[PDB]
């Protein structure tokens, strides 16, 4: 009965949940004003970037040290962590110009009382009351003064240091012992609260890409007047008295320093007013600062605090009823709640980013809280949960408490910037033996010309790694070229057949693409080319075509010995193919018997090429300047054009010939493997032919998916990464693609597509690891492009040479599909080139017709040369 008065008169103190809402929703405006770039300078709510990018690992071990400045305490902890199952941190202190940091910093000694540690070089976290400016962990300056963090050092005559808010360092502590704790919460003598942000979203700190603790200095919610109409008489009168009038405008209507002081003033306007005491005000219940907060959870808690109530009141000298005692028993009630109701909102608001963030159709979300009025009043934390809660239904929420606040929690974030900066100099001494510097490209390419001639050289031919195969293509196509041609391409990922029909005074083009079943790339020679002439004849009546007689262009590409244009001996299957009957065998023949036992068609196979030299005709078509060819794809091949006096094995010196390189076997005779690593060699070792094609396996094909998995694989050992669980499939040879590196390399902001690639390969990743995952790949698939690029610059250097020419401007025709769907390997290689053969001058040109089409165009040459 006395209480329905109370709130009756107090009505504007008891705040509804639609308002709530509505306090909540203004708390988000505030949010994203302060972390946009253009608003943060006026935003009311500053939220200021942490510097602290990851919780708690569970894995943090060492001695670590730290100090609370907060000036009440000034107390310095010592703590230690291990990895085991038991997660006690053994925590051990005690309380307490130039001559301003050594006061009682000489505690070094002192506070090695215990261990006598002043020998150990170790560690600092440190949490500091006053406010700041921060551009780093280690960095700061004080407005209420100049460096700190790196002032406090030069004290000295050893450190490693961070330094961070109280609630951050609260979240952290409760992250150790929960590892699902994205935010931190003060409430005590004064209020804010930290949480977790995207740094997409975050504009103040360059980053994409990554989380970042953001301390939200929330207590000055409300300095710009978004709170005025929730705002109070009694709260104006607390603001005008303080200290800082104007400023904390939230934190004072919340904050355990204004509790009692708000009650108080109640009193004494309900007093003056009849509705208390009789009107009876004594001296004590003037005087500020009597009614104090601690008071408020003495009446609330207890039994009968209705009694205590009355204690109270007497300590301040006053006559109660017992209806006196029960009004400021509810006058007690009603501030307490509207001061949790206003944490409930502003954190409903809070677990609403963090739900977003995250995608999740409930957030499973963890709040380490602390302070005074949190942990001592005994129904603060109840109405705090269940408002929230209520707020935001599809929560699920759990609140943890700290016991060290910001003094252990000091200790933890220096434990977690330790382990990030260990497990980051692990991770880059490793990725360094893959960065190869501008002096070691020049070696590269310089190495690449030797090679290059001794393969040229008919003495060193037999030995030389780079086989420099004559091609027997001399001619450019000229002028008038008459009639169909029928090409086909084999050896890549679609094998197809073609009709260019060419006209003179305009190449008309048609292709399909047939599979060839596993069963037959792995049967007999016969099946295999039984088949590719039953897809010729497929062909040549999906066109009409039916029995005409038609000369054939023929590109195939595996390691032949061609002893002329239309003769050339299989060496070794390759990628999908063994066939047997093959190997040792002249491709045109096998081929040709082929289409004789299917008795329709007359076929003239006039030339078998390379893709690589397939591709350079391709390409010179449109462009006269090309006289080179690049495959970079399931292989990497490339060829050029050759003086006829350089090419030994074909007697004469009158022109040029094209010859392919066969420059995949670069480094198969150790001239590579100074800059090889441990992957490269295991990728080599555990591969189809060991110790063959070993620069191929540096730049191209499966194997670079294979370098990252056995870099992934090791980094995972050594607890560097996905937290050291390893999943079954990441074990597994082959299953990282090279479209990987394309797909997690594209890749940006939230990450989501390494993830999804992550996910694949069952691992439990964070979006920590997908940022790792995408270094490793950026890595390699540099180490691949600029390895190319040495080896085109000394294939275009050569040709500059062989001419006597002092500036070279050359076309080069690449194809295959990890040079045209990787998104910086293409741009890498023409920046080495450009870099490593500075007096030539490279354009690329990217087929989009295929190897076939030269193989056509070079058939057609042929045939006039004769006719
Ligand atoms: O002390 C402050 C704010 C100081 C400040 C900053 C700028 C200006 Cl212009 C002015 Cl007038 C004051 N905030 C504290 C938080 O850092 C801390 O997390 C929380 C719990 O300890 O207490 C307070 O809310
Ligand atoms: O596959 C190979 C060669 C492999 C090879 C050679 C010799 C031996 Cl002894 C052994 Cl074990 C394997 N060459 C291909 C080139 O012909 C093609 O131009 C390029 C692009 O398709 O892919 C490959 O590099
Ligand atoms: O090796 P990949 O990725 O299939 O790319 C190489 C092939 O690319 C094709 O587009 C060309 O037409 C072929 O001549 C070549 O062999």
């Amino acid at each position: 009965d006395q209480v329905q008065k109370v709130d009756q008169y107090l009505y504007h103190m008891r705040l509804s949940d639609e308002t709530l809402l509505e306090i909540s929703k203004r708390f988000r405006k505030e949010m994203e004003k302060g972390l946009g770039a253009t608003t943060h300078p006026t935003a009311a709510v500053k939220m200021l970037p942490t510097f602290v990018r990851s919780t708690p690992d569970g894995t943090e071990h060492g001695e670590f040290l730290a100090l609370d400045l907060g000036g009440t305490n000034f107390r310095v902890l010592w703590v230690k962590v291990t990895d085991n199952g038991l997660q006690k941190v053994e925590m051990e202190n005690q309380i307490y110009g130039t001559q301003l940091f050594d006061h009682i910093a000489e505690c070094l000694a002192n506070f090695m009382d215990k261990l006598q540690i002043k020998d150990k070089k170790l560690p600092l976290g440190f949490t500091f009351s006053f406010p700041c400016h921060q551009t780093k962990l280690d960095e700061s300056f004080l407005v209420s003064g100049r460096d700190v963090v790196a002032l406090i050092r030069k004290a000295i005559q050893i450190d490693i240091v961070a330094v961070v808010n109280d609630t951050v360092g609260t979240m952290m502590t409760c992250g150790y012992d929960d590892h699902n704790c994205e935010i931190g919460l003060i409430v005590g003598t004064g209020s804010n609260a930290c949480y977790m942000e995207e740094m997409r979203h975050i504009d103040m700190v360059e980053g994409d890409e990554g989380r970042m603790c953001i301390n939200m200095e929330w207590g000055a919610f409300g300095d710009d007047g978004s709170l005025n109409d929730i705002r109070t008489e009694f709260d104006q009168e607390i603001d005008m008295g303080s200290l800082n009038p104007g400023k904390q405008l939230f934190e004072k209507m919340i904050s355990g320093m204004y509790m009692g002081e708000l009650v108080r003033l109640i009193l004494v306007k309900m007093a003056k007013e009849e509705l208390l005491f009789g009107g009876k005000l004594s001296p004590e219940l003037l005087n500020t600062g009597r009614f104090e907060t601690k008071d408020i959870s003495d009446i609330e808690g207890e039994k009968d605090g209705i009694r205590k109530a009355r204690e109270v009141l007497m300590r301040l000298g006053l006559d109660p009823t017992q209806e006196d005692c029960v009004a400021t028993h509810r006058i007690c009630q009603i501030v307490s709640t509207r001061s949790a109701s206003l944490c409930a909102a502003t954190l409903a608001a809070v677990l609403q980013r963090i739900k977003e963030n995250k995608g999740e159709e409930r957030l499973r979300s963890t709040i380490g809280v602390d302070g005074s009025v949190y942990k001592k009043h005994p129904h603060f934390a109840k109405r705090l949960h269940k408002t929230v809660r209520r707020l935001v239904p599809g929560c699920d929420v759990r609140f943890l408490r700290s016991e060290d606040g910001s003094g252990k929690g000091a200790a933890m974030v220096t434990a977690v910037a330790y382990r990030l900066a260990d497990q980051h100099r692990a991770r880059q001494k490793t990725l360094e033996h893959l960065q190869l510097s501008h002096d070691q490209l020049l070696e590269v390419k310089r190495r690449m010309k030797v090679e290059m001639e001794r393969g040229l050289s008919k003495e060193t031919h037999a030995s030389a790694p780079v086989k420099m195969l004559p091609t027997y293509v001399c001619a450019t196509p000229d002028g008038t070229e008459k009639g169909d041609f029928l090409a086909l391409d084999l050896g890549g990922t679609n094998f197809r057949v073609l009709l260019v029909r060419v006209r003179n005074g305009g190449v008309e083009m048609h292709n399909k693409i047939y599979a060839i079943p596993q069963e037959v790339m792995h049967g007999t020679g016969d099946e295999l080319f039984d088949h590719i002439v039953q897809c010729i004849a497929d062909f040549l009546e999906y066109m009409g075509m039916k029995g005409v007689s038609l000369p054939l262009g023929f590109t195939f590409s595996f390691p032949c010995q061609q002893n002329s244009l239309d003769e050339s001996i299989l060496l070794k299957w390759t990628k999908g193919f063994k066939a047997s009957g093959c190997e040792g065998e002249d491709v045109v023949t096998l081929l040709k018997e082929a289409i004789h036992r299917r008795e329709e068609f007359d076929l003239d196979v006039v030339a078998v090429v390379n893709d690589t030299v397939g591709t350079m005709m391709t390409c010179g078509f449109e462009d006269p300047h090309c006289e080179v060819g690049l495959i970079v794809g399931t292989g990497s091949n490339a060829c050029y054009m050759e003086e006829m006096r350089n090419v030994e094995l074909v007697e004469g010196e009158e022109g040029r010939m094209c010859v392919n390189m066969e420059w995949g076997a670069f480094g198969d005779n150790g001239c590579l493997d100074d800059f090889r690593t441990e992957f490269d060699v295991a990728v080599d070792e555990l591969s189809l032919n060991p110790g063959k094609q070993r620069f191929e396996k540096m730049i191209s094909g499966m194997y670079l998916g294979e370098i990252v998995r056995n870099i992934l694989i090791d980094f995972t050992k050594r607890g560097l990464l996905f937290r050291g669980r390893i999943s079954e499939r990441l074990k597994t040879r082959g299953i990282f693609e090279t479209k990987f590196l394309s797909q997690i390399e594209s890749d940006c902001l939230a990450l989501l597509q390494v993830r999804a690639i992550l996910q694949h390969l069952g691992l439990e990743s964070t979006c920590d690891d997908s940022i790792i995952v995408k270094e490793v790949c950026t890595v390699v698939a540099r180490r691949a492009a600029q390895l190319c690029g040495a080896g085109m610059a000394a294939v275009v250097d050569r040709i500059r040479e062989n001419r006597g020419l002092d500036a070279l401007k050359v076309t080069v025709g690449v194809d295959g599909t990890l040079y045209k769907l990787h998104p910086h390997f293409a741009k890498v290689m023409h920046e080495t080139v450009k870099d490593l053969a500075p007096k030539c001058d490279v354009s690329f040109l990217q087929s989009e017709d295929g190897s076939g089409k030269g193989a056509a165009l070079i058939t057609a040459v042929a045939c006039r040369i004769r006719e």
